[PDB]
């Protein structure tokens, strides 16, 4: 019995497992329950604290993946499979993972909590790209990741009902955060230094913890990679959630909110997932059926209203985007696009893709989009049209929401650092035209290149080490700058006046000004005036 | 006769003329100034189409410029050259339908291609007698026959009650056409070739050239066309029948007025002293505005069979050769005539607030939403409050909306419809310019170079400006002669390629050799020419 692998938490005893990282051992405690299994009649309900247990609970393996849709577009293809569930699917999935160095920290150590993305319809903390061992072994961090309910199970809502009040997947996260507050000290973690970080839907979740008062006492800093609580895809109104839930019920034969939710509770899990995509009001991409809902509770108002009026002093936040946010989504619904060819399109197809990429746009607004993104020097060149379609999607859904959030935070007291990630992995399995797709910074932040068997390049390794530095230095301090590197250039804070941000790639940090400034003014300032009138 | 210069005596359809031997720096030229081409449009002829001049007896003295057509005179900066050089330099009169002719001295052996100049000035002003329109340099240096005519401006030229007999509108343009017919009949007696006639003009003169292209009876009167900083399409050059009616009716009220209605109204207007009409001209504009002119050509279904926009979209322009272009800072001149914050006597650094106010004035026809779109497009979002950027952006809104984008629309529409198009941007600021630096190269300041004024040593231009002026004179005349501004022998010199839809090439005109550029302010003009109409159409 290795006494390093033995921990007592408020619920009982755990045995972890000692894992090998290239630099040495780490302690991993995987599959720790933080909630009672949200099964049977607990479906759609807020999570409850895990009841205490007897003896020593085995925490040496990843627990099950929250029940979710599994992608089928490219069966067996690594670029898609890497995001697919790598454990068995179950509604019994409320478990979290903790990595710490071996031996466990002598002093209270800063905590990074990872919240996975996946459009609020998918994801799991057990994926290889979320492997905590590198950050724990190299930077000596305590790293925590939890599972939270996705799809219908996490976000199906009949707003105002007692038995599907919505946002329970967010409460899943929030409960994990309390668990960390109550227990992390036993692992060597410093509960008074907790940094949330997440990507895509995970970034949006982090954003909603910023905006939801009861979460604020459970963390001190936040990182939002490629995602925001504001924006077109991350929330729905109460009216729209009620519409989609009522529609899905009709679709599965169901049938008072109580009775509708009761029949839904009788339904096998896959019966709900089978119809998940069928409740979107328009044919669209970068749109998800069951996401957080403006309930007047977890979200007191819309994210837009909350960022416009919130007070963010004593908050430090790190935000950014990858070079080609939109490319990934095009192969999933836009005619003309495939990963198996260069996806050179016509003007007509670009017009049609915009109605799909901006599904809520009036004829006029879509006209405005096409006219903005067209290169009038080369209005018909397929290579431009292709790259612009990608840009429309990326800017509409990520880049401009990020710039909007960065802006409101800095202006309202927050300390903000912005990046754009521009390195494309040598190992990337997607075609060249997709550039640096949504999601491909993660393997670097988590330190995967340090694994020699992964066949990354020497420079990609040096680069990954630099990113792990920025992230952990940010966790430690709220400032991603190494306090030992006495070298210009430094990473400056994003402000409303200078609007500085840095590029992350193989070359040294470069300071740029204005994050898609003109093009985001179009999305952030002009379009909303339009679609109204 | 007997004891006068036998080279200055010429007969035209209406009678005998005595011209004058002028000195240009490189030699003498023949000028025939103040040749009448129409009966005086005075009395019961005010507002009427011109009647051709009745033959005179004896030798008409044609040694002096004739009266300037009755017009508003600028009072913004009194005694200031930058303003006064455009003001009338002869007596104002409704009796003003005269034309001028410069030819080599002695007159040419073989028939010589003719250039006809149509002055600009918003259709409310102008005169062929101004210094910057002096044909002596082009005549002496290039051997050209140059003709400039006076045409009626303002109320006298463009007041219309559409459909009536007594004020059908567009009579100012009919004055021009009649001068063009005069050239066809008479120019051969000066050594001019009526089979090679090239129109050129700047601003409203440019737009006039455009309208002759679009009007059928004009088409047989010329062969090639040059449009400098102006277009018949665009927001200022025409008005609907309804709008011209409204403006004419309003102006009548302001002066005391009041066959049936229309006949009596116009009859009353003809009892008014010319100055009374001029004094109320600016008061009929629907909004507070710059780059808008009260009395302009009207879309009448006659001279203009439809809107210029419709005509250029749906026209056949096979075998038409056009040179078009713009100056670097089309809008700056206009800001000092209306937009608060702007003056020639300071740097005109404006606030964001002043910019927003200025946009409403420079784009007076815009809804609040359209106005918003303009402000959002022209704002620098890295420096949205920088007074220098807002200053220059104001100038660019006005210049793009009124000139640069209409020209781009015209050029692309013509090139796609068969025309041979050549396009330029004029970027040289005269060393002698009296306007401030901030105004850059303003509207109208290529003209003195096209006409070769830097060849006058007394004018104090630089040596490089002389060489530059000579290049431009060659471009324009080579184009007049061939339909191609390039010198057929000088392949060593960089070439001026035609403007196409595919490549959108144009050239820079400055002290340096020709530089070819692609894209006539393409993104920004897609905004004005494609998006903006869709908005206001909702
Ligand atoms: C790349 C990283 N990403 C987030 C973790 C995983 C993919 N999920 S996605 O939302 O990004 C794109 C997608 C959307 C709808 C759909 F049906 C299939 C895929
Ligand atoms: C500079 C060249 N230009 C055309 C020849 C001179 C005419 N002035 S203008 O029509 O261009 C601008 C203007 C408008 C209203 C006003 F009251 C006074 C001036
Ligand atoms: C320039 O002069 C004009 C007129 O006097 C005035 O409206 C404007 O405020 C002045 N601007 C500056 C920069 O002083
Ligand atoms: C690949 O691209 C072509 C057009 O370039 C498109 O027709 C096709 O749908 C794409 N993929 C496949 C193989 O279906
Ligand atoms: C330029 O030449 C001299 C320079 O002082 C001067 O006497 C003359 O008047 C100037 N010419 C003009 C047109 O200003």
């Amino acid at each position: 019995e290795d006494p390093q692998l033995l921990v007592r938490v408020r619920g009982g005893q755990l045995r972890g497992i000692r894992l090998k990282a290239p630099g040495g051992p780490v302690s991993a405690f995987l599959g720790i329950p933080f909630a009672e299994p949200p099964v049977g009649s607990r479906r759609f309900m807020p999570p409850e604290p895990k009841r205490p247990w007897s003896g020593v609970l085995d925490a040496t393996t990843f627990q099950n993946v929250c029940y979710q849709y599994v992608d089928t577009l490219y069966p067996g293809f690594e670029g898609t499979e890497m995001w697919n569930p790598n454990r068995e699917l179950s509604e019994d999935c409320l478990y979290l993972n903790v990595w710490t160095p071996y031996p466990r920290p002598a002093s209270p150590t800063p905590v990074l909590i990872w919240i996975y993305g996946g459009g609020f319809y998918s994801g799991a903390a057990s994926l290889d790209v979320y492997d905590g061992r590198f950050l724990a072994q190299v930077e000596g961090a305590v790293l925590v990741s939890m599972n939270y309910r996705v799809g219908t199970f996490g976000f199906l809502a009949l707003p105002g009902s007692r038995e599907a009040p919505g946002n329970v997947g967010l409460l899943d996260q929030r409960l994990a955060l309390q668990w960390v507050q109550e227990n992390i000290a036993a692992f060597g973690g410093d509960p008074m230094s907790v940094t949330l970080f997440g990507e895509s839907a995970g970034a949006a979740s982090v954003g909603m913890h910023i905006l939801s008062l009861p979460s604020r006492s459970l963390f001190h800093r936040a990182v939002l990679q490629s995602g925001t609580p504001n924006g077109p895809w991350a929330t729905v109104s109460a009216g729209e959630a009620r519409r989609r839930a009522t529609l899905l019920a009709r679709l599965v034969g169901c049938p008072n909110d109580t009775e509708l939710i009761a029949c839904l509770r009788t339904r096998p899990a896959q019966d709900l997932v089978d119809h998940e995509w069928h409740v979107l009001p328009q044919e669209s991409i970068f749109r998800f059926s069951f996401v957080p809902v403006v309930d007047g509770d977890f979200l007191s108002d819309t994210p837009e209203a909350l960022i416009n009026t919130g007070d963010f002093q004593d908050l430090q936040v790190l935000v950014g985007v990858v070079k080609d946010e939109g490319s990934y989504f095009l192969v999933y619904g836009v005619p003309g696009f495939s990963k198996d060819n260069e996806s050179l399109i016509s003007r007509a197809q670009f017009l049609a893709g915009v109605r799909i990429g901006v599904p809520q746009a009036s004829d006029l607004a879509a006209e405005a989009v096409v006219l903005h993104y067209t290169d009038w020097l080369h209005p018909e060149d397929p290579t431009h049209l292709r790259d612009a379609m990608s840009a429309v999607v990326g800017d509409h859904n990520v880049v401009c929401p990020v710039a909007q959030l960065a802006g409101r935070l800095a202006a309202q007291g927050a300390r903000v650092y912005a990046y754009i990630f521009e390195h494309r992995a040598s190992t990337l399995t997607w075609p060249l035209w997709m550039g640096v797709p949504h999601g491909y910074e993660i393997e670097f932040i988590f330190g995967l290149p340090l694994d020699p068997s992964l066949n990354y390049t020497t420079e990609e390794r040096i680069f990954a080490q630099r990113l792990m530095k920025y992230w952990t230095n940010f966790a430690r301090t709220g400032d991603p700058n190494d306090p030992r590197d006495s070298k210009s250039p430094q990473w400056p804070p994003y402000t409303t006046a200078a609007q500085q941000y840095v590029s992350l790639n193989l070359k040294p940090l470069e300071v740029r000004r204005g994050l898609r400034a003109q093009t985001c003014a179009f999305w952030n300032r002009f379009l909303p005036k339009l679609l109204s009138a």
